[PDB]
């Protein structure tokens, strides 16, 4: 774990005593050819000790939080002449901070306590230790040793803070960060994305934070490969030849789907081979899809003045769900509004209509188109057609012109245009009760006089409109009658 030094007392300046003279005091002994230097004080005998040890000024630079350690030797009071209880075995470390350097303008008042140190191994004639304080927010700071009354030999001091270590993680990468002074109050730490990464709309945004100890916490968000492109390792390739990626996702390249043209590299869709299209509402995960075949078979069966159009699918979909059927008509020339349709005729997702009020006599012709999502984008047409002409026409209106004790006039009536039709008029008549006895005679007129019949009695007249035979249109059976002498 990367630990940056501010001061090195051991590779070493020479530090401020207080007071000058007595106390602290730098020395030197000899070990493999090299110089050794140390500040001890060993005061024991004096009654009252105060010595104050004060390092130069240290640079904070952007240090949140230094670690202090200090290797030292402490000698046994019980081993002194004097050796009464005026000798203490430890001693007190201080700071302060400031924004210029005191130089000789050492305070004691100014500096906090940041602990006392006691040996972990008492010598006759060393231990290590280890603090920390934050968080500092000054230009630099200076350490302070306090003694008291004791036997030390300070060897060393590394004041340091700790750093945590550049990384990528999920396409992003974070730089070297100081770490943070308190866990409560951790800062974050923003990443950036690797080339031909990003961050989607809208998850979160590469965070991570510089923990105390060094070490990098909680991951927050993520970068993901910019459309076109695919992860390979921590980094990211653009799509081979052929192959697609739309949005920016955690999939792999895909290949380019049915009907399409092959794709060159970092391709973000594959466009579609000639014949082939897609609509705005599709995605390009989908495959190019064509317009559809007309209906398959168009039936058209009309009772009376209704009709039934049923029809299949067409025979090829053109590889869509969205068909839907558009159904018009002929009367020649396009159809009113006289005929009705049992469901709106444009935009149907059903097989089959009830079109009625039909005028009889008359063939329409309907034409029924199927047409998918992308039709739109193409001029051609794929439809069926089916005619039907109703020959039931039309029920006559009977009423009678004259009246006798033995004879009754009747006529008929019925609309020029459907009076092409009619073949021959069929007139059926017979006293009231009567049903084992039938009278009929046909004419092509549209009046007759009944012959030969009983006064005072009420006849049933029946005139049918035969078109041709046994196809025809009957009429009201009216109820006329005879008269008395
Ligand atoms: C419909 O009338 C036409 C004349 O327009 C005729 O050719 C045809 O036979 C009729 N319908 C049928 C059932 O064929
Ligand atoms: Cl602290």
């Amino acid at each position: 774990a990367k630990e940056v030094v501010l001061l090195d007392f051991a590779a070493a300046l020479g530090w401020l005593t207080h007071p000058y003279g007595k106390g602290w005091d730098l020395m030197q002994n000899i070990m493999n050819d090299m110089p050794i230097y140390m500040y001890s004080v060993c005061n024991v005998m004096s009654g009252d000790q105060d010595n104050w040890l004060r390092t130069n000024w240290v640079y904070r630079g952007e240090a949140e939080r230094i670690f202090i350690e200090l290797k030292f030797t402490v000698r046994d009071c019980n081993s002194f002449p004097g050796g009464a209880s005026s000798c203490k075995e430890t001693f007190n470390l201080y700071y302060a901070e400031s924004d210029l350097d005191y130089g000789t303008n050492f305070q004691k008042r100014l500096f906090t306590k940041i602990d006392t140190i006691a040996p972990d191994e008492i010598t006759v004639s060393l231990n290590v230790e280890e603090r920390s304080v934050g968080p500092l927010t000054r230009k630099g700071f200076y350490l302070a040793f306090q003694d008291i009354g004791a036997c030390v030999a300070l060897l060393s001091v590394r004041v340091y803070y700790k750093k945590c270590p550049e990384l990528l993680q999920g396409l992003a990468h974070f730089p070297e960060t100081i770490a943070g002074s308190d866990a409560p109050s951790l800062a974050t730490v923003a990443g950036t994305c690797v080339d031909h990464a990003v961050v989607p709309p809208g998850g979160e945004e590469p965070r991570m934070h510089c923990a105390v100890d060094g070490e990098w916490l909680v991951p927050i968000g993520q970068c993901l490969c910019q459309a076109g492109y695919e992860k390979v390792e921590d980094a990211c390739q653009a799509c081979s030849p052929g192959f697609f990626k739309f949005e920016a996702s955690e999939s792999p390249c895909l290949e380019c789907p049915e009907h399409t043209l092959p794709s060159p590299e970092g391709a973000t869709s594959c466009e579609c081979e000639e014949g082939f299209f897609r609509a705005p509402q599709d995605p390009a995960s989908m495959p190019c899809t064509r317009p559809p075949s007309a209906p398959h078979y168009l039936t058209a069966v009309g009772m009376g003045a209704k009709v039934e159009l049923r029809w299949t699918p067409p025979q090829d979909s053109g590889g869509r769900e969205d068909i839907v059927y558009s159904v018009t008509c002929e009367q020649c020339g396009p159809c009113e509004a006289s005929v009705r349709y049992s469901e709106p005729p444009h935009g149907l997702t059903r097989t089959s209509v009830t079109v009625s009020d039909l005028e009889p006599h008359m063939n329409y012709t309907f034409t029924v188109e199927a047409r998918n999502g992308v039709s739109g984008l193409v001029t051609s047409r794929s439809f069926r057609t089916a005619s039907v002409s109703i020959n039931q026409t039309e029920p006559p209106k009977v009423r009678l012109e004259g009246r006798s004790t033995t004879s009754l006039s009747v006529s008929w009536s019925i609309p020029p245009p459907q009076q092409s039709r009619v073949w021959k008029y069929e007139v059926t008549y017979r006293k009231k009760g009567d049903s084992n006895s039938y009278n009929v005679r046909r004419t092509e007129g549209f009046s007759v006089t009944l012959d030969d019949l009983a006064p005072d009695t009420t006849y049933l007249v029946q005139v049918q409109a035969l078109t041709q035979e046994g196809q025809g249109a009957g009429s009201k059976v009216h109820e006329f009658q005879t008269l008395s002498p």
